[PDB]
């Protein structure tokens, strides 16, 4: 049979998720139980997969499709039928996928590059302007950068995060809505009066988000201004298959979806990469040498960013150890046998535990906990389905090239401009929300005093 972790009577395994750090908890469970285990809650069952052997089968699109976990279902209250929270079989999934894919291609990154540089220069200037006795709050600043980059490149909206101590009200509401959504994953009687306040606040937070986004869309339609950004493409684009464009409601859901993605999910990659670099100074030296050799102009060009090969290896190795969207869910399309040993019925759910997959010793060797960017020196020597930080197949991350372009640009500029000090000898503490973050990660940066382009 299938291993299963400890139970809590009629609550089955559900209380195991009643913790601050559920993914880390599930990883320990996988260390104990192996490549597959059953996880039961009242009314539901899912099987957690950790091995490349089984995950490669799960990633066969003829046999399994993307499932929406209860978490994703609660988030759908504000992300709607945007790309991330739609079923593959919903008309609006393929329609938006077809309309938006060209806006996310490697070719599209050339068009976003200048505005990415705009926000990256704001980060570099902030750090240049700190006084000698000060320090950097890494995740907080990386989030300023990533949120502002998606707002600007995406929809020509400036959140102006570097002008703020307290988040923009939209972000306050987005974060609190996401927290509420995932808090509901632990409530016996959702309709209890105790939760009346939570509900009022949730609706207020949804309205904050909708009002801003709907205004952004309406203002653009009225001006007729042809930016050339995601919003332009969504307003103008037609799905080649149906011949139809997106409606304004779905465009709003896509914008909210991109803003969530571009927040701590993408800034976590930068924060973990810097964490590993400061903990591995020889690797930081290699990466800084590439940045200084490649980034020879006052600001980076698109071409130069594509030449930061070792920087991209550092980012992939950070995604290997701490993928910031650490789990995705699948369902069986039909009755099928997994791995020649586990019979599944149509509808049965699977979870892919990505940090565990990325520690499969039969793929990576014994040293899986070492931070060694050289594992990605030839990124096509990596076996199929061994490395999945951006999900699978047609339901993989549409933002992968965007996230990697901004992370590579930013991290390159950081390494060119500053030497870094782990002045507190920071102890890794990974906070979990929808994403992963090295909470309390701080450094000091000493400027190399290299001028920036204006
Ligand atoms: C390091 C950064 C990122 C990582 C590791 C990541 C990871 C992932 C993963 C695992 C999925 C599959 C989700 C699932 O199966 O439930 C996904 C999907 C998606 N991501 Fe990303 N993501 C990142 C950044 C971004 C960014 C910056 C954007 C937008 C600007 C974005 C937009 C999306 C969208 C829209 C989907 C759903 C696409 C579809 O199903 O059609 N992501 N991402
Ligand atoms: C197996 C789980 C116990 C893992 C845990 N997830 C949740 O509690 C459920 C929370 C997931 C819901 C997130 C919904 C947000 C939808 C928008 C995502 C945008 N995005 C991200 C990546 N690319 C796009 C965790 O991640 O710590």
């Amino acid at each position: 049979e299938m291993p299963q972790p400890k139970t809590f009577g009629e609550l089955k395994n559900l209380p195991l998720l009643n913790t601050d750090k559920p993914v880390q908890a599930l990883m320990k469970i996988a260390d104990e139980l192996g490549e597959i285990f059953k996880f039961e809650a009242p009314g539901r069952v899912t099987r957690y997969l950790s091995s490349q052997r089984l995950i490669k089968e799960a990633c066969d699109e003829s046999r399994f499709d993307k499932n929406l976990s209860q978490a994703l279902k609660f988030v759908r209250d504000f992300a709607g039928d945007g790309l991330f929270t739609s079923w593959t079989h919903e008309k609006n999934w393929k329609k938006a996928h077809n309309i938006l894919l060209p806006s996310f291609s490697q070719q599209a990154m050339k068009g976003y590059h200048a505005m990415m540089v705009d926000i990256a220069v704001q980060l570099v200037q902030k750090w240049e302007r700190l006084n000698a006795d000060e320090h950097i709050e890494v995740p907080e600043d990386m989030t300023r950068l990533t949120l502002d980059t998606i707002g600007l490149c995406g929809f020509n909206y400036r959140f102006n995060s570097f002008y703020r101590d307290q988040p923009h009200p939209f972000i306050t509401s987005m974060v609190r809505a996401l927290d509420e959504a995932m808090n509901k994953l632990q409530r016996a009687n959702p309709d209890d009066p105790a939760y009346d306040e939570n509900k009022r606040q949730f609706q207020e937070d949804i309205k904050v988000m909708n009002d801003l986004v709907d205004k952004i869309i309406a203002d653009r339609k009225a001006s007729g201004e042809q930016s050339d950004d995601l919003l332009t493409h969504m307003l103008n684009g037609k799905d080649p298959e149906t011949g139809e464009p997106l409606d304004d409601e779905n465009i709003r859901y896509q914008i909210i979806t991109f803003l969530i993605a571009g927040h701590e999910t993408t800034s976590g990659l930068l924060s973990f990469a810097l964490y590993f670099l400061v903990k591995n100074p020889h690797v930081l030296q290699k990466a800084a040498e590439e940045a200084a050799r490649v980034l020879v102009d006052p600001v980076p060009s698109y071409k130069q960013v594509k030449q930061l090969k070792y920087v991209g290896m550092v980012l992939n190795e950070a995604l290997r150890l701490w993928p910031t969207a650490p789990a995705f869910s699948l369902y069986a399309k039909e009755d099928t046998v997994l791995g020649g040993e586990y019979p599944l019925e149509k509808g049965d759910e699977l979870m892919v535990l990505i940090p565990q997959l990325h520690r499969d010793k039969t793929i990576w060797g014994d040293d899986v906990e070492e931070f060694r960017p050289e594992r990605f020196e030839n990124p096509s020597a990596i076996p199929q389905h061994a490395f999945k930080p951006f999900g699978n197949g047609q339901r993989a991350c549409i933002g992968q090239q965007f996230a990697l372009h901004e992370a590579t640009l930013v991290l390159g500029m950081m390494l060119k401009h500053f030497d870094f000090e782990d002045h507190t000898n920071y102890e890794l503490d990974i906070k979990e929300t929808l994403t992963l973050k090295p909470e309390g990660f701080v450094v000091k940066a000493k400027s190399k005093k290299i001028p920036l382009g204006g």
